[PDB]
């Protein structure tokens, strides 16, 4: 099977994930350079879903220019029928990764926590909060940290479709029913908290009721247990601040000592 894109052929090599209407595929070119190839079926598709796909392709276009630590989108089809893109290829995601992974290298995880950064600052110049922040949201691109969906269109899934996680959610986007550049520091805060443990700060809690109801209460106290690193302590109390405003911000968290000094 093979698909052309702008005049181009490309040949499928297998399909890396799914989800909605859209596949993702590894593909190569006519001088076997390899990429991922994005298709989505537009066919059973509404206004608020092509617009979603719309925006989401612009912001790809528009940053591409601003950081190399958002995914490269090389071409693009866009007909009433489908979309077609074509982008640059990685070897895993970082949920994937993380879960492979018996133990973090600190160099590894300093230099993929400094990626998170940049990426997630980048789209904050744009105007973009995320919101829905997560390790899935992170590829690994020649030793390097990409973002790959800025929480606009349909998630991928790599080749359970009911699967989320509200591991990552922060206590504002519960208790707003507010989301600012803040809410994406919490949920890297998550992140970097799995990094670091082993696991998310609020996973123990089986109930999914009872675990949004603890990211919420300023009564129940997130553990951070003594570890060698102590600049990686303190950037992990500013993150999982419950207060937004007394939260540490991204320009703040990229001049800390723990991103700059090693
Ligand atoms: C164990 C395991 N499960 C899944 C994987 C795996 C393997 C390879 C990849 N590589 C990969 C995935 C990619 C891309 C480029 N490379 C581009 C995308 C993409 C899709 N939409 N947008 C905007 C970008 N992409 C992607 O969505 O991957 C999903 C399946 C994790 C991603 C995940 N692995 C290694």
């Amino acid at each position: 099977q093979s698909m052309s894109v702008k005049g181009r052929i490309y040949s499928i090599l297998k399909q890396i994930g799914s989800g909605g209407s859209s596949k993702v595929f590894q593909v190569l070119n006519e001088k076997k350079q390899i990429y991922a190839i994005k298709y989505v079926n537009l066919e059973e598709a509404d206004n608020q879903t092509l617009d979603s796909y719309r925006n989401e392709i612009a912001y790809l276009n528009k940053l591409q220019q601003h950081s190399d630590k958002i995914i490269r989108l090389y071409d693009y089809e866009i007909t009433d029928q489908y979309i077609y893109m074509v982008m640059e290829w990685g070897n895993i995601d970082l949920n994937s990764w993380l879960k492979k992974k018996k133990s973090i290298d600190p160099w590894e995880r300093k230099s993929y926590w400094k990626n998170m950064l940049e990426a997630v600052h980048t789209i904050h110049q744009h105007g973009i909060v995320h919101s829905d922040l997560k390790p899935a949201n992170f590829l690994i691109v020649d030793g390097m940290l990409k973002l790959i969906d800025f929480g606009i269109a349909n998630q991928m899934q790599p080749d359970d479709s009911q699967v989320g996680t509200v591991n990552y959610m922060p206590p504002e986007a519960i208790k707003d029913m507010k989301i600012s550049p803040k809410s994406d520091v919490w949920s890297l805060g998550c992140i970097l908290y799995y990094m670091t443990y082993g696991k998310t700060p609020f996973q123990q809690i089986i109930n999914q009721i009872s675990k949004l109801h603890a990211i919420i209460d300023p009564n129940h106290e997130i553990e951070f247990p003594d570890i060698p690193e102590k600049d990686l302590q303190d950037v992990l109390k500013c993150c999982l601040k419950r207060d937004p405003k007394q939260r540490i911000s991204i320009p703040e968290l990229l001049a800390h000592p723990y991103v700059q000094i090693q």
